[PDB]
């Protein structure tokens, strides 16, 4: 018996069946491990969840697990395995095992240049992971880099499941969100296809205010249609006291990018939601032509849907339905 293991002063309880642990990141709540699984004999990615202290954090525990769970997608990350104490009572923590990647997109962005060729097929995954979570009628709400894992062989994979939603990170957030639809994934999809053409991100804002500035330094100042929604009184009013500022073109921005990118990357990053690119327009535009197949993109069999109100329940009742769903992944 050597005793529950740990990383980094605290426990991380996942032994005898993942030994071998290395420390990788870091959330809030949270904290990433790889582990090595004695029973499939290959190295897994696990995460230690502590979101019992508040409703929120029980929330979107829960939501993710279900969500996770219920989709099967090859560039959606699935739910290998649940740890978890053996009564309610001693539940402090829920461990999710979930299949090791090579890296993800922040990082890859963070030391390597991508050639045109790996930015359209990344982009392409990206959208055929999001065709089919807004086909589930399920909004993402979080697309980012760090959210988009990659194998060796430059497979990707979408994971952080936790802030979605059925129909985030500052810099990939879109204005309406400022100022929730499907719309906003194709927002943050378009901000991470300019990211990954400079290796910069388009819209690094300090603050919501300045957020707004960067979007608005590029796109222009946003026009009578693009403000009447039903919009924030101090956001409009503030958008409206600003000088006026002109729209700086794609060609401009990004001058070695290929035309079709900076075309398909114009209708994602539409300041107005309703005149965005949908996401199976996305996939039908000239620029993933060499790796659009309607035949090889599935699609959720039907809508995804939670059974009760989570917002309106108390911890407590949460705790115990988080008890309930990880109970298929115990002994007996
Ligand atoms: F619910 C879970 C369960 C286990 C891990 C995560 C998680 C949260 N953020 O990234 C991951 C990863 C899942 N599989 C991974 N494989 C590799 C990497 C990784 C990231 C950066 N450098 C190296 C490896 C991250 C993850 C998670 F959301």
């Amino acid at each position: 018996g050597a005793g529950p293991e740990m990383v980094r002063g605290q426990v991380f309880d996942v032994g005898p069946r993942y030994t071998n642990l290395s420390y990788i990141g870091e959330g809030a709540y949270g904290m990433v491990c790889s582990a090595y699984d004695n029973v499939n004999k290959v190295r897994v990615a696990i995460k230690k969840i502590s979101p019992f202290e508040h409703q929120t954090y029980c929330q979107r525990t829960l939501r993710e697990i279900k969500i996770l769970l219920r989709f099967r997608h090859e560039n959606i990350i699935g739910i290998n395995d649940i740890i978890r104490a053996p009564t309610i009572e001693q539940m402090k923590d829920v461990y999710i095992v979930q299949d090791l990647m090579e890296t993800d997109l922040y990082k890859l962005l963070k030391t390597q240049h991508l050639s045109n060729d790996h930015i359209c097929y990344f982009l392409y995954q990206i959208l055929r992971g999001l065709k089919y979570i807004h086909s589930a009628n399920v909004l993402h709400r979080d697309l980012k880099p760090s959210n988009l894992l990659l194998n060796t062989t430059c497979d990707l994979k979408i994971c952080d499941f936790g802030l979605a939603r059925v129909a985030a990170t500052r810099w990939y957030r879109a204005p309406e969100i400022m100022l929730y639809t499907k719309s906003i994934d194709i927002w943050s999809v378009g901000c991470i296809l300019a990211e990954m053409l400079s290796n910069r991100p388009i819209f690094p804002g300090k603050h919501y205010l300045d957020q707004l500035n960067h979007i608005l330094g590029i796109l222009g100042s946003p026009s009578q249609e693009d403000l009447n929604c039903i919009i924030n009184l101090k956001a409009r009013n503030y958008l409206l006291s600003l000088p006026h500022k002109n729209k700086v073109p794609w060609n401009r921005l990004f001058p070695n990018a290929d035309s079709k990118a900076l075309d398909l990357l114009d209708k994602m990053l539409t300041f107005n939601p309703h005149k965005r690119i949908e996401v199976e327009q996305a996939l039908a535009h000239p620029y993933l032509e060499q790796y659009y197949d309607p035949s090889d993109e599935p699609i959720a069999e039907a809508p995804f849907k939670f059974d009760m109100e989570l917002d309106d329940l108390p911890k407590e009742k949460l705790k115990e339905l988080i008890f309930e769903e990880t109970a298929r992944f115990q002994p007996g």
